[PDB]
C-alpha cells in the first residue's frame, strides 16, 4: 500500500476509565506500526494502538463498554469486534474511515477470556496483519479455585504470514507462530508476538506456586495444543467459564479464537518452556519460557 | 471417469416414513449431480440424492432405522454409514453396484448431530466428491434448554477440492470451504455447500430470539472452529448429547465428522455472520448470514 | 548423518521394576532402528528401544518414577520428558550423551493418558524421527465404567515425514499418518506406526463386549478426529482423567500429544475400522481394524 510506505506510527497507550458501576470506556486506535516479529524481521503490522496483538482489556461480567476507535491508519478503513460482547455486527462494528472516530456501545455478560479483532471485510486480511487481541470479562464470582492461585499472567497465540499477501494468508502455512504476554498489574510483561522475546525474558515464578494462565489463540489459521512442559493443568476453564471445569489435562485444545483459563503447579525451580505441541508451530516460534526461582 | 461425462441426474426426493413405534425407513440414492459449488463454478458431484451434502434425516432415540439404498451411478459403487447407528460395518455398510438397491437394518440409540457418508473405498474419495449429510437423533427427553429456544436451525460445513483429484484430496488445501442449511421444518431454507447461498439469502430470525443450531463439519480434513459474529453461546452440548452441556463458549471446536448443538441470543436487530474462525477457510467461503429483523 | 549410515541397532526390552509400594524404576534406550513404515518404506528412526513409538509404560497414580535413558545413538544427545510428571525440565529432561547414561526422579500424581517424548533441541526433530510414546497412569480409585469394561487396547496416532528432514518436518504435509497398539497383557499385540499392520493383523473381540481404548495422538503435527466405524463411544474421558468424563460422542477431537480414554460396544460380528476422521491423514495410513467374532 503506496500510502503505508515509510510509515511508523509510535504506539499511543490504551485509555480505559470506568465511568459507573456498570460502565467503561475504552479509546483505541488502529495504527500502522514496525514490530520485530523474529529477529532482523520487521513487520508493518495493522494494529491496534501500535501492538500486535494488542493491548490487553479486562471488564467485569456486567459492564456494558462504550468503545471508541480512532483510525490512525491514513488510508485502509478498520473496526473492532469484541467476541465478549452482545452486538449487531452491521450496526456495532463496522467500519470507520481514514482519519475518523466512531464510538460504539455494548453489554459483556459473559465471564471468560475472549478475541477481539478487526472486522473489516477481507477480515483475514485484517486480522492477519495483526489486528487481534484479547479481552477478558472477570467473573462475578469468581472461579472455584481463585484462593489457591498464587501468580498470573496472560499469553496469547498468533501467526504471521508473508506481509500482506492474501494468497499466502489463504493457502499457505504460517511463516512464524509465537506468544505475546500482556500485563495484569505492574510490572508484568507486556510484549508482542514475536519468536523471541519470551524466552530471552522469561515471565518468573517462585518454587511450588500454582500459576494461572489466561490464554487465546488468536490465529487467524491454526488451532493450538497448549503445554507447559514439566507440569500438568490441574483445573482448565474452557473459554474461561468457570462453569466449563476440567482437571488434569496434559494438553488444551484452542480453536482459532478459542481462550481459556488454566492453573499449575511449578513444583521445583528451573525454566519451564510453554509451547503449542503441534511442534511444526513450536519450532517456528511458538515456545515461551517460565523461569522459576526460589524467590 | 468417462461414463459420468455429460452426466446430471437430477435431485430426487429423501423417501422417509414410520412404520413403527420404533422403526422407521429412509430410501436414498446414490447419484452424480452438477452443483454450483462457487459463482461459474460447477462441480460434477458425487451424491446422496443430487443434494451435497446430502438431505437431512432425523429420527429419534431409539428408532431402528431400515435404510434402502438406490446406486444410480453408472460405474462406481457406493455405500452408506450413519455415525449414528450400531452397526457391523463389514456387513451393514457394504457396497452397492451400478443400478442396483440394497437394505440395511441398524438402531439409532444415542441422541445427537451425527454425520453421515459414503464408506466406498477410497473413503477420502467418496467423502470429498460430496458423498456426507448429516443425521440427527431427538433425544427421547430433550435437552434441559428446549423451553428456552425460540427458532432452530440445521448448518453443516464441508470442503471443496480440485475436481475428483486424490492427489489434492490428501495433500493439498481446499479450495472452498462451506456452509449449507437444510430444512427442519415446512418453509425453512434447503442448501447445498456452496460460498454464496447463505449470504444472499440469509437464515431470518426476530430480536430477543435465542437461536439453537445443529451443527455438523463434516470435513472431509479439516476441523472447524464454529462462532457466531456478536453473540456468545450460552449453550453447547457436544455431538448433540445432553449431557456433554459447555456454557458461555465463544467458540466450539468441531473435528472432522463432529457435531454440536448450540443456542444463543441475538439482541439487536442486523445480520450477524456465522464463520469458522479458521479464517483461511472463511475467506474460501465459509460465512453464512442471520438476518434478525424486529418481525 | 555420517554416523547413522548402516546403522540398525536391535531393539532392547523396555526394563521396569517395581521398588517400594509408590517407587518404580524405568530403563530405556535411545536407538537408531529401521522400521518400516510403509510396505517397502524403510524410515532409519531415532528410538526409544527400538519401537517407534516407544514401549509403552504403565505407573500407578502417586508413583515416582526413577528413570534412566541409556543412549546408544553414536552422535546425537538425546532426553526424555514424560507428559505424566512434575518436573523441572532444566534439571530432570536434560539431555544424556552418546554413550552415556542419565537418571532422574519425578512423580507420577495424576491419573491419565499421557505422552512422552525426546526433550533435545530440535524437539520437532527428535519427535518427528521416532522418539515418542505413551505412559499411562492409573488412577487410584478407577473409572465409574470400570466393571463394564471386556477388553481393553492401546492405540497411539502419529505421523512420519520426509528422513531427517527439518524444512518438511516444520512446511510440508505428513506423508504418512499411522495408528500403533502397545500391549498391556501378555499376548496382546506390540506394534510400531506403519500403514499396515492394523489392517492385516486386527485387533481382536468378541460381539456384544464394551471395548476400552486407550488412546493419544503424539503428533508431531497434526489433530486427530478419532473414531471408531460402527460404533458410538458410549464414555468418553479426555486425557484419561476420570473427571472428564463425556458421553455419546461420535468423535473425539484430540490435540497434538492429547489423550483419551474412550469406551465403545461392539453389537455385530464384523470388521469394525478405526480411523482419524481427518480422512487426507486416514487414507496416508491411518485406519486400524477390530475384528469382532462370536468367540
Ligand atoms: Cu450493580
Ligand atoms: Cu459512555
Ligand atoms: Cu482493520
Ligand atoms: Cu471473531
Ligand atoms: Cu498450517
Ligand atoms: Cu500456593
Ligand atoms: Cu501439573
Ligand atoms: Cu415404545
Ligand atoms: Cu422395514
Ligand atoms: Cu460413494
Ligand atoms: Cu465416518
Ligand atoms: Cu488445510
Ligand atoms: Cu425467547
Ligand atoms: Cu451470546
Ligand atoms: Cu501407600
Ligand atoms: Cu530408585
Ligand atoms: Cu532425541
Ligand atoms: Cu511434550
Ligand atoms: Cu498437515
Ligand atoms: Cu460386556
Ligand atoms: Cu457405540
Amino acid at each position: 500500500i503506496a500510502a503505508h510506505k515509510g510509515v511508523n506510527q509510535a504506539p499511543v497507550p490504551l485509555k480505559m476509565e470506568r465511568v459507573g458501576p456498570h460502565d467503561v470506556h475504552i479509546e483505541m486506535t488502529a495504527q500502522i506500526t514496525d514490530i520485530e516479529i523474529d529477529k532482523g524481521k520487521i513487520y508493518k503490522a495493522w494494529t491496534f494502538n501500535g501492538q500486535a496483538p494488542g493491548p490487553l482489556v479486562v471488564v467485569n461480567e456486567g459492564d456494558t463498554i462504550h468503545f471508541t476507535l480512532k483510525n490512525m491508519d491514513p488510508v485502509v478503513p478498520h473496526s473492532m469486534d469484541f467476541h465478549a460482547v452482545h452486538a449487531s455486527p452491521s450496526k456495532d462494528f463496522i467500519d470507520v474511515m481514514p482519519n475518523k472516530s466512531g464510538t460504539f456501545t455494548y453489554p459483556a455478560n459473559k465471564p471468560g477470556v475472549f478475541m477481539y479483532h478487526c472486522g473489516t471485510k477481507p477480515v483475514l486480511q485484517h486480522i492477519a496483519n495483526g489486528m487481534h487481541g484479547v479481552i477478558i470479562v472477570k467473573p462475578k464470582n469468581g472461579y472455584p479455585t481463585d484462593k489457591e492461585v498464587d501468580r498470573e499472567y496472560v499469553l496469547i497465540q498468533n501467526e504471521w504470514y508473508k506481509y500482506n499477501d492474501m494468497n499466502d494468508f489463504q493457502n499457505g502455512v504460517p511463516s512464524y507462530v509465537v506468544f505475546s504476554s500482556k500485563a495484569l498489574k505492574p510490572g508484568d510483561p507486556n510484549t508482542n508476538g514475536d519468536t523471541f522475546t519470551l524466552k530471552e525474558k522469561p515471565l518468573l515464578a517462585k518454587v511450588g506456586e500454582k500459576i494461572r494462565l489466561y490464554i487465546n489463540n488468536v490465529g487467524p489459521n491454526e488451532v493450538s495444543s497448549f503445554h507447559v512442559v514439566g507440569t500438568v493443568f490441574d483445573d482448565v476453564y474452557l473459554d474461561g467459564n468457570p462453569n466449563n471445569h476440567l482437571q488434569g489435562m496434559q494438553t488444551v485444545m484452542l480453536p482459532a479464537s478459542g481462550g481459556a483459563v488454566v492453573e499449575f503447579t511449578v513444583t521445583r525451580p528451573g525454566t519451564y518452556p510453554i509451547v503449542t505441541h503441534q511442534f511444526n508451530h513450536a519450532q517456528k516460534g511458538a515456545v515461551a519460557m517460565l523461569k522459576v526461582t526460589e524467590t
